């Protein structure tokens, strides 16, 4: 049996080139090498208040975007989190093996709490426990995420180790898979801030489903620096915007930063932004063409969700039965 | 017919205070209400305990409720962990519960100890529950369940019933501290009589029961001045159905030794029949397995209806069977 890959994305906001380079790109590339399981985490999405029609549409948008990126339902398991009850069941059990202080110290809870002061809910606080359940159910070996999820992944490793120390080899201890390029794509007008899929200023983001003409304009207005002469060189501290543009270009083309710096010797930010705009515009045009063919095929989306929940439930039920036996529950008949 | 929900915590040996004080009366109301008894093993694990002891205590609790007269054909009795909808609704309700509400109910407590009030709200709201018999320690918890139900209903429509406490209330006090209610969660086991205690144990515990220094000894009801004698009278009245004034007449010119002898005989007479049924049920694995299977099937059919309405209101894509 192949080692197992698991990862998820929220059907909230609009997925960006950041979500693609930090996660989805690795998801597509891992499908033959490993046994891959990819989840649309609708139960995590509702830790921020959603409109019911927007959430349902966004769940199906996210599924079609996975397929458009090249996630192949003949190679990978693709499913909607709420379709597998074992996620919530194991999540409750793992609350009892997680410390309050491990949750209160989380960067995501602190940032989200500041943004949504009127909805500091228990789900937002308990977010990392459900995510540990998502990973540990599938005997997961590798979790491809961006840098912002590292703290969450480290807690899932601590929970797995703590539970195993008491009860035996119930869980695998998962490892993060974080890319060398594109692990933390930054905002186009505030390159010290991560690119957000829920930004109130749309000019900060490159949306995967945004009009490529709109995206090219945003790239040309991306902030650079006051260097005289202008020089294309990677330096996050002193050249955050130029560095972020180089990181996006490297991630799209596969070229190294040193190769890009050599290609741009004697050139300035017009050549850099021209190449980033051309590469991103081409990628999004091809991606969106595949997207509409999947998004408007409800029979195919329905079949992928049915087959994926059936495959996930088989794995998850096996792990949950072992967890329930270990902690001392009377087994269900 | 109103729906009543009770959570039976597996750990802790039920006492004569639990039986004569509430369970005995609820056994006789199984035709008046749709009663649901949930053995709450998912609540249990907020406290680290031996796994084999928790499994045994779940089956001990099931067999004792059956022995006291809960009829699995009239009432729904089941193990919480056998119905996944409890955990599913609990997560959803976390997203509609303020962190501040749980704080107002440290770095080293487990998240289950912080979050169980949300699981209790899910347990109740799943079954369109009208009535919850709560202890005084659980009144704030029931108020949170009502607050969550009203908050969700105000956003999405009348998805949940707003549950009410069961207001109406036998007095059974601690044998060595007659000002404190007899409690199944007590550390001084000499303060309680468990439902499974043998006649020799019952005699020993009643004989140490605190009385007073009245001279002559007088068997009369007076909670202020004769708390221990009053408690023995209340226990004897609750077992036999004889009135306090009738018992006062019966023990005129009698000493506290006579009262204690009659209390022990009355209590052990009541427990013998409970204990026969308990050992019969507890050692019948196929009977207990069939009760749990039937109960979880009944509970899941009702719980699935509520959870589907909750998921539709939130906007989740419906599962593909
Ligand atoms: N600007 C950025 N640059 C690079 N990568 C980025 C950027 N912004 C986001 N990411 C990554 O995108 C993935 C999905 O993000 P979500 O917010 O949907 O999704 C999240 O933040 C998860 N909690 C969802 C989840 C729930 N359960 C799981 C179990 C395993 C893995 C993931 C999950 C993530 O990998 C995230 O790191
Ligand atoms: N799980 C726990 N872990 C720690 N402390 C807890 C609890 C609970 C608890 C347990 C089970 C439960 O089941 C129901 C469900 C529905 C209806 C009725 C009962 C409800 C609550 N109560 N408390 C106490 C501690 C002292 N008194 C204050 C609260
Ligand atoms: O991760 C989690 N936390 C949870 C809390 C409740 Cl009440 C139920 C399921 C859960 O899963």
């Amino acid at each position: 049996t192949k080692p197992i890959v698991f990862s998820g994305a929220q059907p909230s906001g609009e997925l960006t080139i950041g979500n693609y380079m930090g996660a989805l790109r690795q998801w597509v590339n891992m499908q033959d090498d490993y046994h891959c399981i990819y989840c649309i985490v609708d139960q995590h999405a509702i830790t921020v208040r959603q409109d019911a029609q927007k959430l349902r549409k966004a769940t199906l948008d996210t599924l079609a975007l996975y397929l458009a990126c090249g996630i192949d339902p003949e190679k990978s398991t693709i499913f909607v989190q709420s379709h597998v009850p074992e996620h919530a069941q194991l999540g409750w059990a793992l609350n009892c093996y997680t410390y309050f202080g491990e949750l209160s110290r989380m960067t995501q809870f602190k940032d989200k709490s500041a943004r949504y002061a009127e909805n500091i809910n228990a789900g937002l606080f308990d977010y990392p426990v459900l995510m540990a359940a998502d990973i540990l159910l599938y005997q997961t070996n590798l979790v491809p995420v961006g840098e912002d999820q590292k703290q969450h992944l480290e807690l899932s490793r601590d929970i797995a180790q703590r539970f195993n120390a008491l009860y035996g080899e119930i869980f695998k201890v998962p490892e993060p898979f974080i890319p060398k390029s594109g692990a933390r794509v930054m905002s186009l007008l505030e390159p010290t801030k991560k690119m957000s899929k829920s930004d109130d200023n749309r000019n900060n983001v490159i949306g995967l489903l945004e009009d490529p003409k709109s995206v090219v304009k945003k790239i040309k207005r991306a902030v650079t620096d006051s260097d005289e002469p202008p020089v294309v060189r990677y330096d996050v501290q002193n050249k955050a915007g130029v560095s972020n543009l180089l990181d996006i270009l490297s991630a799209v083309t596969g070229q190294s930063i040193p190769e890009l710096e050599k290609q741009f010797e004697g050139k300035m930010y017009g050549h850099l932004k021209g190449e980033v705009a051309d590469a991103v515009s081409g990628m999004l045009t091809e991606l969106q063409e595949r997207y509409h063919r999947f998004r408007n095929d409800e029979a195919f989306l329905q079949q992928v969700m049915k087959d994926g929940a059936e495959k996930a439930s088989a794995h998850a039920s096996r792990t949950l039965k072992a967890v329930y036996e270990a902690i001392g529950f009377v087994a269900k008949r």
